[PDB]
RNA sequence: AGAAA
RNA sequence: AGAAA
């Protein structure tokens, strides 16, 4: 549940963007309301203002999220963006496009070296696939292939068949049967390392 | 649906071998976590791995049920590993066909009588239809045949028009127009000793 | 756990 | 029941 903080934080977020719901003052109230939350608290705003279907504004908070210093990269939480944006909608979907761009870059943001890369070599499979199958699920076959390309073809993040039978199907109810080819074959290079051979 | 004692072990085989997705390990994970269920339980916790699209995992369950003393080479089992094996999959097309010399070694194991043979003489034609025709949608031509000839050629089970028919029209598609002939031959033969002749 | 073409 | 060239 919320703490009464919060909820409070919700509240006040709403009521203050009701006067004016110009995107302009929408930001300047999400850092008057929801600016100094504890961590815990600014996300469970966030999730409560897309559970109530306030999306823009869990947008909002997502900004003033980012700029927190605890603030970290997570496809758990782009996940819940995309499953939380109104269907048919064609500036929702490309708003979650763009969120899925910031959430490559934000990733990459610190890659530098030769020494072990691992942008994405540690990242959670499970969450991963989350946001890969919300996307599908919102009809953004593009958006999806550049997560998948980036953490697992070039990122090198080791997933497993739930992955691939995700992506694959993705793209080929989603009319991508090119990206679904290789996807296919990126599944069979993994089968023939695990399969037991002989 | 599941009884929450396979879910438990569904969950607890995929969580170990996530640590280490290296097949040796994933072996001693199968064991670990679906080493005794209830033959019911074993059954139902492969038809979810091979629902979730884990199919290496499936096949190392498959291990385990060999193993269990109520195991029995059963048609619509392999059937079920067929359809859910991935398309255009190189490794996983040679694991169908060795799958196939699996099931055959198996039934056949036991016979070593010029007492009634009968392996494969009171074989389920549904199941034994299903395992063919699973095979042929995979293109996995030659396995197919290998199964006709063992139990329809050889074996004496008496299979039907809907046998034949599902046969033949897969080998002329898949290719094998020599043994597709045959098929029609062993339909023909059938057809002389069941319509009504004059 | 990554809930149903 | 062995679901659609």
């Amino acid at each position: 549940s919320l703490s009464t903080e919060a909820i409070h934080a919700v509240q006040a977020l709403k009521r203050l963007t009701a006067a004016d719901r110009s995107p302009p003052a929408a930001t300047a109230a999400a850092s008057a309301a929801l600016g100094r939350l504890l961590r815990a608290d600014l996300l469970a705003a966030m999730a409560e203002l897309q559970r109530q279907g306030h999306w823009s504004l869990a947008l909002a908070a997502l900004h003033v999220a980012r700029a927190e210093p605890w603030y970290r990269p997570d496809p758990e939480l782009y996940a819940t963006f995309v499953s939380s944006s109104p269907s048919n909608d064609p500036a929702a979907a490309a708003a979650v496009d763009a969120l899925v761009e910031a959430f490559i870059e934000e990733k990459e943001r610190g890659a530098a070296g030769g020494s072990s890369e691992g942008v994405w070599v540690g990242e959670d499979v499970y969450k991963l696939t989350r946001l890969v199958r919300a996307l599908v699920a919102k009809g953004r076959a593009r958006a999806a292939w550049r997560v998948y390309e980036a953490a697992v073809r070039k990122g090198g993040c080791e997933v497993d068949e739930y992955m691939y039978r995700v992506m694959a199907k993705g793209m080929k109810r989603l009319g991508l049967d090119e990206e679904a080819a290789e996807v296919e074959a990126d599944l069979a290079d993994w089968e023939a390392r695990h399969l037991p051979d002989e």
